[PDB]
């Protein structure tokens, strides 16, 4: 019945309704006018026949290593580069914050209410023929077909470029302090109050946890020493809620800042890391202000271990995946002189193309041994041993899944892909050309041109019939990949933008914040200056085992 | 004992503790440098001696009424000048903000923790040996003296710039959404987690109320009728939390967002105008949107409601206040090419500044009657036995009490005024001197050049004894008026840059929101750009009365 169901409106123009069966657009600032907002103006048409498409601007970021290396050498030429890839990247993104998934149109629920993930396109509305408005069937293809057909993995496929264990692990467990799903409200809803990087998985999200976990004494936080290691607190000890099967142990319920971190070694292995980092900042923090409490010494720790994070995930993590000769910077001060909101909303489609369930590989090998996944669940004892050492040693050797190329999740977490294509249509997500749209990309016209093959696109043309119907989710895990990439297009295209908005859009990164004094003086600002996945690991764990994000 | 008590760095520079008697400033950004930040770089003292006093601009902008007479009916000029009054006093807040009553250095508590009132300067260290820092005595200044010798009403000195009982109402009424204060925390916290104009006074903090003060019939407010006019509905109606005395009869409960409006005829005289524009713009939007359902009719109305509300606020009530010639403009646009952080938090110091308590008069005088304060408060009865009508006519007839000058706060509400002096010491406020620095103002050489007279100045001298001792808030009230004005300069000074900060940080006011389809179309849009307080008499109030915020 809703006359704006069919999305009419091109070039990010709004829809409006404006009688039973009559829509309007509004053309406000898009460079476009006309009853669709597709007729272009001058300066518009301008720019699109001067706009390189992304494929042709990943192909020159990602060849000629020689002139690359000239440019990352010098400092004005490449905080110049960084500083275009941060503005067009953030341009992308809404804010502050406009949908989510009870609201098509701006609200001021939709504004104010923390508790919703913001949303990049609309809902498709209730009153709508077909689940992505207007066409398709009134039922979108079997997801139980869709999973097993085009996305379960028949025999493991290696990332061709090179992601380790140790880049899975990390990846879950950063993005899992702002991916906090509530699932006593529904897939659209979050528990990360903070929407971005605040290391609530590390401290905690209310204050009542946080004392649990801290120590109160020289800003640390609490910890035990098994067979001379540092290894997290118990749940005994401190009382802090995490989630544990009950034959579980006491002395291996340990707590950290999130609940769930305790059911993959993976994750408690990084959790540890990073408690043994905030730790190692107190020490060095005191040893610079001896005149400074507990308080000061754990806040400004934090903070500092904030910056860490976003270099780390700059300049090591985004580098990796990213392929690029050119190296990453994280540096606020690019964004002194542009036009930026410090502030972000998580989205739910940045949720959703996260779940990058083909990472996972069919066994977990820690030295001699080769873990299957019940083995490997809720097991920290597995940790214990191994130790941090090995398991350091080990995640960097193992080799991770090619996520987009299709046909490549694993069958144990099937439940868990089905799961992310029923919610997305729960949440009446809209189709992935809209979402390409959406994020000035050219629309597919087939699912052959999608795949790139055709065993695949038969079979989903056979499920969806058209390609306009085609789903984002299932899309991005089937995508025909970039070049010996791990990722096709789309996934890069919108991944990008949501994440360097996350990144950049942290108080810390802002003027009034980015400055020594902000992180106890120019020790702990130099801390974050010069933080990489490396030092990490080297500060922390015993014999400073080489790591990094791709196999070595 | 803090090496940073003594405040030793200069023009916004950042002191960190060294060791238990060493002090380092962070003069980054500046623009000066050297210990305490104090000797300027090339660009600041061309900048210093270009930019004119405050006074100087002041008397420019409230001179010459026949230039301003062309510069305002010429378009462009005028959106040039507000653009630069927009620019400057916007540059002047931090945001993301800082400190809190609770932390005197940047940390991630004081930053998430929405609970707080924000804070333009950090709270002097509680270890510091005299309560501004260094300076003065161990102990300020009996405050009940400090309030009856240079506070304390003798006689009523109205407004020279003729602000009526209209205006004082509505200062307290668009205030009160956004001020707060959560008293079972302390003064240093707000139940305002908004921070800002949502109009939360009207349809409630939570949701929960709001659904209970909603009639989900049209977006519409519930209302009763009383005689023949629309009023807000009872508490037993609605069944929401309003603060009454136990004598207030069940008929006269009535229920509004702001739980405290009831308590004053004034505050209900503007939530029932309020409400009825609500349910007004309902009915257009109803027929321009007959295919809409109540939840958007409510949430547009809502969305509109805040542009009026800020449209009034600049246009009117601060233009009132400002005394300048040039017309004030509300146009987000303004800011779309400039650098303009759209967020804000409610500073500390706004809400101190903004008890204008010498704003009220001896008696409130409603067409035949003179009441005095205890047969004003709590009595809606004056409001329903009056009418609308009658309350509009009189109180836009009555005049208001001046606030600068000293010795104009009435007797009644002594009791509030000592809590001003007092809280402010209890969040442990910096010097008036300081906080004139902090917003570029020259620091006061005596008590004299304070008041501007020679008896209050004495009596300050005796009891604070240094200049440099002297509170914000006292100072305030007894700062010497600007010619034929209602606040001296430190008011304007600070009040302005928190007040445009509000009032244009609201994300209505960002490029996203800022287009008619967000407001219904061009129609919904049309209300927001031709509000005035006149209007919004005219359209709710029955005979459509002439008012304004100054006395006709
Ligand atoms: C944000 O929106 C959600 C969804 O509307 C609110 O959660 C609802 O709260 C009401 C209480 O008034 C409950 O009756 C509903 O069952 C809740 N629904 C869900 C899905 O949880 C939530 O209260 C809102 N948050 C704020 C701060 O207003
Ligand atoms: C914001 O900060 C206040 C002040 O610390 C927090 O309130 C305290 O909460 C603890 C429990 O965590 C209580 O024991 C204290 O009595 C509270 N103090 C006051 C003054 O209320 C509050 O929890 C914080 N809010 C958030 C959302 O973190
Ligand atoms: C030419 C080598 C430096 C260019 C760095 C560009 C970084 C990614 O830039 C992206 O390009 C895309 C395609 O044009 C656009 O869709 C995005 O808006 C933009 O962020
Ligand atoms: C000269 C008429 C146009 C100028 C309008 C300026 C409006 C108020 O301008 C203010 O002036 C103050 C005094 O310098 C500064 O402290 C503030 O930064 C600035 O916003
Ligand atoms: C109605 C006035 C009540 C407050 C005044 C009580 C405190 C007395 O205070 C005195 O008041 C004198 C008269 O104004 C002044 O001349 C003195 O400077 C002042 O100290
Ligand atoms: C606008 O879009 C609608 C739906 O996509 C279509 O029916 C209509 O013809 C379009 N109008 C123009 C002028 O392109
Ligand atoms: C946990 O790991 C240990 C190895 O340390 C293994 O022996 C044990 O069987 C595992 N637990 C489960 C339930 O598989
Ligand atoms: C810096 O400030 C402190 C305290 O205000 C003062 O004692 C000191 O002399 C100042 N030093 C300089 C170089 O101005
Ligand atoms: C309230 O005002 C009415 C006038 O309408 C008056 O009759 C009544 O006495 C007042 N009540 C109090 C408690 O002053």
């Amino acid at each position: 019945a809703n006359p704006c169901c069919s999305n009419p409106c091109q070039n990010r123009g709004e829809c409006m309704s404006t009688g039973f069966d009559q829509y309007k657009c509004d053309c406000t600032r898009t460079g476009f006018y006309g009853e669709n907002c597709t007729t272009p103006e001058f300066l518009t048409r301008i720019k699109l026949l001067l706009k390189p498409t992304p494929n042709t601007v990943w192909y020159i970021l990602t060849h000629f290593k020689g002139v690359w290396n000239i440019v990352n050498n010098i400092p004005f030429l490449r905080s110049l580069i960084m500083k275009y890839v941060l503005t067009s990247r953030s341009y992308l993104i809404d804010s502050p914050p406009t949908y989510n998934v009870h609201y098509g149109y701006k609200s001021w629920e939709a504004f104010s209410n923390l508790s919703y993930y913001t949303r990049a396109l609309p809902p498709v509305a209730d009153d709508c023929p077909t689940p992505m408005g207007v066409k398709g069937n009134k039922e979108l293809p079997d997801s139980k077909e869709v999973l097993e057909k085009v996305l379960l993995r028949r025999e493991f496929i290696p990332d061709p470029q090179g992601s380790n264990m140790m880049f899975a692990f990390f990846a879950q467990h950063f993005t899992h302090q702002f991916f906090k799903t509530d699932h006593k409200r529904g897939p659209g809803f979050t528990r990360g109050l903070g929407h971005g990087v605040d290391l609530n998985h590390i401290y905690g999200e209310t204050l009542d946890r946080q004392h649990k976990l801290r120590l109160f004494k020289d800003g640390k936080l609490k910890y035990q020493v098994i067979g001379g290691e540092v290894y997290p607190p118990t749940v005994k000890d401190t009382q802090v809620e995490m989630i544990y099967p009950p034959h579980i142990p006491e002395n291996l319920q340990f707590a950290v800042g999130q609940e769930v971190f305790g059911l993959v070694p993976g994750l408690m292995m990084y959790a540890t890391i990073w408690l043994r980092e905030h730790n190692r900042v107190c020490d060095i923090l005191k040893q610079e202000h001896p005149e400074w409490g507990d308080e000061q010494l754990f806040q400004t720790s934090r903070l500092i271990l904030i910056g860490e994070t976003i270099k780390i995930v700059i300049e090591d993590y985004v580098q990796h995946l990213s392929g690029y000769h050119f190296k990453l910077k994280f540096d606020p001060e690019l964004l002194f002189n542009q036009q930026f909101q410090y502030q972000n909303r998580i989205a739910s489609e940045f949720n959703t193309l996260y779940h990058w369930h083909p990472l996972l590989p069919d066994t977990f090998n820690i030295e001699d041994q080769e873990y299957s996944f019940k083995q490997f669940l809720y097991n920290n004892s597995i940790l214990l041993e191994h130790g941090l050492t090995q398991f350091v040693e080990s995640f960097t050797r193992q080799i991770a899944g090619r996520v987009a190329g299709g046909r490549n999740v694993p069958i144990a977490v099937q439940a868990v892909a089905k799961a992310s294509i029923d919610q997305s249509r729960e949440m009446k997500y809209q189709s992935l050309n809209e979402y390409r749209k959406r994020f000035s990309l050219k629309p597919y016209t087939s699912f052959e041109e999608l795949t790139g093959e055709k065993e695949m696109a038969a079979e989903l043309k056979a499920l969806y019939s058209d390609i306009d119907v085609m789903e984002l989710y299932p899309a991005l895990l089937v995508e025909k990949p970039r070049p010996d990439a791990i990722f096709g297009e789309t996934m890069v295209e919108l991944g990008a933008p949501f994440s360097l908005k996350g990144l950049m859009g942290n108080p810390i990164c802002s003027p009034q914040y980015w400055k020594p004094s902000t992180f106890g003086g120019e020790v702990g600002f130099k801390i974050i200056n010069t933080a990489s996945i490396q030092s990490l690991i080297c500060n922390n764990v015993k014999g400073c085992p080489f790591t990094s994000f791709n196999v070595q």
